[PDB]
This record gives C-alpha cells, sequence and structure tokens, in this order.
C-alpha cells in the first residue's frame, strides 16, 4: 500500500528538486496552475544512447575494479550461522584509480570537463530506468512489495557483493566527479571557481575519503548487517545519493555569490568542530575497547562492564551524550550547506532530511543495544541520558 505508492513517488521528487534548481532559481515552485505544472514538468529529460552508454561504462568501470582492486580480503559481521562473508576491499586505490583515469580522459579531451552537469538532466532517468531494471533482477536472483526490501539477503557474482558496492563505488565516486564537474561548469560560465564552490566541493571530497579511508567501518552498518537490499536500498545508492547529494554545488553553478570572512570562518570551524566530533567519538571507542586501562580525557576509563562480554565507556563524547557522533556528522552536513547562504530552501532540504535520518537512526540503534545489553544498556542510559544533543535532545 504505502510502499507501493512510494516507491512511484521518490523519482518525480529528484526530478522536481533538479528541475527547480537548474531551470528555475531554486525556487521552491508550486503552483496549482496546469500551464505552469505542463513548464515544469516538460523539462524531464528522456534516455539518451550517449548517456546510457557513459553510466553503463562507469558502472562498470567500477565494477570491474571492486572485483580485481588489489586487496586485502576481510571477513564480515554476523557472527552466528557463520554466516562469515569474504569482503575483498580496495576503496582506497580504485578512488585514486578512477580518478587518474577520468581526469585522464579529461585532459584527453575524450570527455569533456563538464559531462556530468551537461548530459545531467539524461542521467537522472537512465539511472532512474536501471534501478528499475535492477531492482528487477535482484528480486529474480532469490510478495507485493518485496521490489521494495528485496530478497537473497546479500547477493553476488564472482565475489562482487552488491549491498556493499552499490554503497559505495558506483553511487558515491559518481557523487564526487558530479561535483568537479559542476565545479568546472561554474569556472565555464563565470570565469573563477567561487569560494562557496570551493567549500562545498572541498568539505564533500574530503567527507568522501574519509569515508574510504574507514571502508572497513561499514560492515557493521545496518544497511549491511541486517536490511536485506531492494529498490529502496539500490536506489537510494544509485539515484538518491549522488543526485541529491550535489544540490549544493548544482545550485551554485549559477550562483556566484561570495561569503564574509566571517562566515568563511564559521562555516570551516562548524566544519572541523564536526569532524572532530564525528571521527573523535569512533576513534575513542575504539582505542578505548581495545585498551579499557587507558585514560580517556585525562581520568582513567570509566566503563559499564555488560554481562553479555562487552565494555560501553562512559566517558569521554560516550559520557556527553549517547550520540556525539551523530551530531558530529549533522553539524558536517549543516557545514555543506551553509555555503549556499539563504537565497534558496533546496540547498538546506539536506539537513532538515538528514535530520530525520538520524533520529530514525538513533531510534533504531537504541533497541538494538537494548535487545543485546538489557539491564546494563538502562543502566547506561541512566548514566548518559542525552539520546544526541545532549542538553535538548
Amino acid at each position: 500500500f504505502s510502499w507501493l505508492v512510494l516507491m512511484i513517488a521518490l523519482p518525480p521528487l529528484v526530478y522536481y528538486l533538479w528541475i527547480c534548481v537548474t531551470y528555475y532559481q531554486g525556487e521552491l515552485v508550486f503552483t496549482s496552475d496546469a500551464a505552469a505544472w505542463r513548464r515544469f514538468w516538460s523539462h524531464v529529460a528522456p534516455p539518451t544512447w550517449h548517456a546510457a552508454g557513459l553510466y553503463a561504462a562507469w558502472f562498470l568501470g567500477q565494477a570491474a575494479l571492486q572485483v580485481w582492486a588489489p586487496g586485502p580480503t576481510v571477513q564480515g559481521m554476523k557472527l552466528p550461522d557463520g554466516s562469515r562473508l569474504d569482503y575483498r576491499m580496495n576503496g582506497i586505490f580504485s578512488f585514486l584509480f578512477t580518478l587518474a583515469v577520468v581526469f585522464g580522459l579529461v585532459t584527453m579531451g575524450w570527455l569533456d570537463a563538464t559531462v556530468l552537469y551537461d548530459q545531467l538532466g539524461p542521467l537522472l532517468t537512465v539511472v532512474n530506468i536501471f534501478t528499475f531494471v535492477f531492482a528487477g533482477f535482484l528480486y529474480f536472483w532469490g510478495p507485493f512489495y518485496d521490489y521494495f526490501m528485496g530478497t537473497a539477503l546479500n547477493p553476488r557474482i564472482g565475489s562482487l557483493d552488491l549491498k556493499l558496492f552499490c554503497e559505495a563505488r558506483p553511487g558515491m565516486i559518481f557523487w564526487l566527479l558530479m561535483n568537479l564537474s559542476m565545479a568546472a561548469k561554474q569556472y565555464e560560465l563565470h570565469g573563477t571557481v567561487t569560494v562557496p564552490m570551493l567549500l562545498v566541493v572541498g568539505f564533500q571530497s574530503f567527507y568522501l575519503i574519509d569515508y574510504f579511508i574507514h571502508e572497513e567501518a561499514v560492515l557493521t552498518t545496518w544497511d549491511i548487517k541486517h536490511e536485506k537490499f531492494g529498490w529502496m536500498l539500490c536506489w537510494g545508492d544509485l539515484v538518491w545519493l549522488p543526485f541529491t547529494y550535489t544540490l549544493q554545488a548544482q545550485y551554485l553553478v549559477h550562483h556566484t555569490h561570495d561569503l564574509p570572512v566571517w562566515g568563511i570562518i564559521a562555516i570551516v570551524a562548524l566544519n572541523l568542530a564536526g569532524y572532530a566530533i564525528f571521527r573523535g567519538a569512533n576513534i575513542q571507542k575504539h582505542h578505548f575497547r581495545r585498551d579499557p586501562n587507558r585514560i580517556v580525557w585525562g581520568k582513567p576509563a570509566k566503563y559499564i562492564k555488560t554481562k553479555q562480554g562487552s565494555l560501553l565507556l562512559t566517558s569521554g563524547w560516550w559520557g556527553i551524550a549517547r550520540h556525539m557522533n551523530y551530531f558530529g556528522d549533522l553539524m558536517i552536513a549543516l557545514s555543506w550547506c551553509l555555503p549556499a547562504a539563504f537565497g534558496s530552501p533546496i540547498p538546506y532540504f539536506h539537513i532538515v532530511y538528514f535530520t530525520i535520518l538520524l533520529l530514525h537512526r538513533e531510534k533504531r540503534d537504541d533497541a538494538m543495544c537494548l535487545a543485546k545489553y538489557g539491564e546494563d544498556w538502562l543502566q547506561y542510559r541512566k548514566k548518559v541520558p542525552w539520546r544526541i544533543v545532549p542538553k535538548i535532545y
């Protein structure tokens, strides 16, 4: 019921926003006018052979890389059953490689610095069709909406795991490439790469670089550990992420304003405070959980020794709130959106979205650790009451 309608509803929302930002001036268009709606929705681009070819070439370039990237191999999760999946993983080498190759096609003139901006509209629809055909196949490898949530758990061909792959290669690297192309397009249309583009493009670049340095970490996440793929997962990978995360740069492509240096200082500080907290918390959890006795913020570490053989840090960021890290991530989000300034609501629809996401994620994780840690978790929730913020929530 809600799922098939949500399923048909999603691709339009991406078109809507894209149309909005590119063809209008990033204003939230809404009228009741018939003629206005025909003008609005005519802007949807049909699927071109050069686009389908280009994407298919890219997606298979990444699949190729994912399969023959140098190494190492890691064991994956799922302690019971065993039920321990092999993961060849070369995200770093892959990333560097596809950069060198892509920039290489670009200097060789064989590809244009701006293809991803130019042939964008058709890509959106090409990938939209490709994910539907794809989700059809994912349904076929393994009862009305199962298209939505999928079957066969973590499906593979030739040591290629699809949830992880789509999570990473053809989805997220495309994100940075688009950003670069859109940077390039701002320069071709206006003579300089404006500072807000450099903030946005650099910030997302570094976030991604950070992501791959911690490629192993995403082997423990809900997407990977628990939820079994499906159209929403696959489409969230190939479509939602690149074509909405690039909205800031999209917007900026024809918004060549600069920011006052105080805005520069506050935005960057926001981003780095956010990274101190997001990466800080995780490292701290780890470095504590490999040596409890070690100091954490000077003081000897305060932990709760859970009956089911695990330790819960009750100090450092984990002492301040149960999810400082999520807060870190959210600061980071807001720091991407603020270069865009206050011309339009569109660039900021990420922090709204991310916020809701984090809220959902928090609730889930909370439940999970109650199912696992029982009273010790409750004891913990007694020690550290604040979910994220933490004086507020």
